[PDB]
């Protein structure tokens, strides 16, 4: 039953990392897109990646909910791994950004919504992602949200991510809990209503500063009820995110005033509000 590259016929390249480049690729038995992460074994093995592909590839195995990316299948031949994944139609959550600057209130909540809800499941599990940025938040041909690339994730029984997103506890102990995630989702959250991450500056280290510093602004428009959430989260004791076990968890952030109205039960049911 193993697929192989001829059961294929490969197009455009969706993206490419530095152990890994994703392409779009048609199964030529059924007419399925699929989007097929590509790895050159002799890579992986030079640069001692071994246990970052196992790991991914055993916690994709494990993920089995719709605001998550699918594991359909695995193969490889002499040179390379093949990991086929669900292909997200619409991309980047970080491409919407973009296109039109800022989201409004209505999307905001019901995008944040979907992230809290991936994270309650993912964290539910032991899971870490350590990696939470808008380029890894795809976006499906429902407009639904695909959370992907599990290459750097952790599971509970040594890294830094992206330095925008980084928590300051990584800079400090260099650990990592379920609480960077949420760390990392009150920056996504800030993104989504300025336009912008919340740490900006001219290099890596200049961002650490600020992030350790907890140097930020928010914008007078921004609205009050995301803006208390985001501070909520944004906040340097990781013990003290609201989300995380030491603060009870996903209760009490789902309570939270700005998802109000959101009915969590049966989010990738509902009709995701026209980005405009
Ligand atoms: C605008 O419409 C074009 C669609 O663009 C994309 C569709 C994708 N559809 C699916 C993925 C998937 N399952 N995994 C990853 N990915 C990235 C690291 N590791 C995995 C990535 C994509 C992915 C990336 C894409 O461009 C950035």
């Amino acid at each position: 039953r193993k697929k192989r590259p001829e059961d294929f016929k490969f197009g455009k390249i969706l993206g490419e990392g530095s152990f890994s480049t994703v392409v779009l690729a048609r199964e030529l038995a059924t007419s399925r897109e699929y989007a097929i992460k590509i790895l050159e074994k002799r890579h992986i093995i030079k640069e001692n990646k071994v246990p970052y592909v196992t790991r991914e590839r055993d916690v994709m195995s494990r993920l089995d909910h719709p605001f998550f990316v699918k594991l359909y299948f695995t193969f490889q031949d002499d040179e390379k791994l093949y990991f086929g994944l669900s292909y997200a139609k619409n991309g980047e959550l970080l491409k919407y950004i973009r296109k039109i600057g800022s989201f409004d209130e209505t999307c905001t909540r019901f995008y944040t919504a979907e992230i809290v809800s991936a994270l309650e499941y993912l964290h539910g599990k032991g899971i870490i992602h350590r990696d939470l940025k808008p380029e890894n938040i795809l976006l499906n041909e429902d407009m639904h949200i695909q959370i992907t690339d599990f290459g750097t994730a952790k599971v509970l029984s040594s890294f830094v991510g992206t330095a925008q997103y980084v928590s300051p506890e990584l800079l400090t102990e260099k650990s990592a809990c379920k609480s960077s995630d949420l760390w990392a989702l009150g920056c996504i959250i800030y993104q989504l209503v300025a336009g912008l991450p919340p740490f900006r500056a001219g290099n890596e280290y200049l961002i650490f500063q600020k992030i350790i510093k907890l140097e930020y602004d928010f914008p007078e428009k921004f609205f009050p009820k995301a803006r208390d959430l985001v501070e909520k989260l944004l906040v340097l004791d990781a013990t003290k995110r609201l989300g995380c076990e030491e603060m009870e968890g996903y209760g009490p952030l789902k309570a939270h005033p700005f998802f109000e109205s959101v009915t969590w039960e049966n989010l990738h049911q509902q009709t995701p509000p026209k980005l405009t």
